[PDB]
């Protein structure tokens, strides 16, 4: 039943390097809108990252004429993809096709109950906020999004969406906020993790990535050290505090920092589940080596570093760790560990994760190698000022 409704060359604006790139886009009746560097001769499981389901289409003349924007709410994050064609007629042909398929797929808690503590981050369509529920004393991160531009599922290593409510102009997502401290703060304080400790953190991330891939059919895409926290027990919590942010202008405009970006994501080429395995490679590389894989100031260099410079490893690192990182950090997704049809299983069966019972990881049977210094989830120790040191 999966068929191509409309295809052709578009000009997609880079998602991280905001330049225009010619990409051949395939629109399918399942709602997938994928772009490729070259016309593909041709995983098969549809990724919701490219889905046009429940998306509003906007025709703009800024920043470039004949521009149409696809805006989608994915879980709790508003994403935008900006496209450009040569003639207005072409743009109408595309928007009508997309809107048709988007419709073809269509087949009391308030703000006063929380206390504002800290601004975690701000973006184009809203802000993220650290709150403390007055009643329970629990700590949460609240995503306040603009309503204009716009619970049943759970996993032990993902920041759970506790509840969602909306005001007259704002949509709010209340998520669990772990109080075991930022993982980069722990890695910064202890310099390097032992292979055993990194295996623990690594194993829990793999489980959550498998969940997002096989169950939710989604790519996390932003796996980095900054997006990892520990709970009071020292178990990993991958966060969901991301926001759409406009780029910043050496004279070029970039969206975020590239050091963790998979090569196929930098080039705005086709990407899949293999992206998170790169992300896992970067994270695990830093835990066991105490530094980022590629590092250079000039972004022109940093891009090349990720794109062409191949990773080298410390001699004090075990061969089992080498094999894992080497495969995880293959520049080509199809050669990358976990980039096959087996996905996560390709990694769970790796020598580095030998002896690890993967049902035990999911059920948190594994005893954490590190226990945060908190009495309870309400212990505000890792929010305090000595968090500086
Ligand atoms: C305005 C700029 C812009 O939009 N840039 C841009 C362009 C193109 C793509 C992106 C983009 O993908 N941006 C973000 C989107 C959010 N990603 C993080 C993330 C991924 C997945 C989840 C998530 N999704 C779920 C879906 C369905 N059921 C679930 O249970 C889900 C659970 C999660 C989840 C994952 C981890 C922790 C907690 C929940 C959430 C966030 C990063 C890239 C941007």
């Amino acid at each position: 039943d999966v068929a191509i409704v409309k295809e052709g060359w578009l000009h997609k604006r880079g998602e991280y390097i905001k330049t225009w790139r010619p990409r051949y886009f395939l629109l399918k009746n399942d709602g997938t809108f994928i772009g490729y560097k070259e016309r593909p001769q041709d995983r098969e499981a549809p990724l919701n990252n490219f889905s046009v389901a429940q998306c509003q289409l906007m025709k703009t003349e800024r920043p470039r004429p004949n521009t149409f924007i696809i805006r989608c709410l994915q879980w709790t994050t508003v994403i935008e993809r900006t496209f450009h064609v040569e003639t207005p007629e072409e743009r109408e042909e595309w928007t009508t096709a997309i809107q048709t398929v988007a419709d073809g797929l269509k087949k009391r808690v308030t703000m006063n109950e929380f206390e504002y503590l800290k601004l975690l981050g701000k973006g184009t369509f809203g802000k993220v906020i650290l709150v403390k529920e007055k009643a329970t004393g629990r700590y949460y991160a609240m995503k306040i999004l603009k309503k204009e531009v716009i619970q049943n599922s759970r996993h032990p290593f993902l920041t759970a969406l506790k509840y969602s409510f909306q005001t007259h102009d704002r949509l709010c997502f209340v998520m669990e906020y772990a109080n075991g401290g930022e993982l980069f703060f722990h890695l910064s304080r202890e310099r390097v993790f032992s292979e055993d400790r990194a295996r623990f953190y690594g194993a829990e991330i793999v489980s959550a990535l498998d969940y997002l891939h096989s169950e939710k059919n989604v790519v996390y895409r932003d796996l980095k050290l900054e997006n990892l926290m520990l709970d009071k027990d020292g178990h990993i919590k991958i966060t969901d505090f991301g926001l759409c942010k406009e780029g910043i202008k050496t004279m070029k405009t970039f969206c975020g920092t590239p050091e963790y970006l998979a090569p196929e994501v930098l080039e705005d080429n086709d990407y899949g589940r293999a992206v998170d395995w790169w992300g896992l490679g970067v994270v695990m590389y830093e835990m066991m080596c105490g530094r980022l894989p590629f590092y250079n100031q000039d972004h022109e260099k940093l891009f090349e570093l990720i794109l062409m410079e191949e990773i080298r490893f410390p001699r004090t690192l075990g061969p089992e760790a080498k094999s894992l990182l080497s495969g995880l950090l293959k520049k080509d997704p199809k050669q990358r560990l976990g980039g096959g049809s087996e996905d996560a299983k390709e990694i769970m069966q790796h020598r580095f994760f030998a002896g690890i019972v993967w049902q035990h990881v999911y059920e948190k049977k594994l005893s954490p190698p590190f226990k945060p210094q908190v009495t309870s989830e309400t212990d505000t120790r890792y929010f305090d000022e000595e968090f500086t040191a």
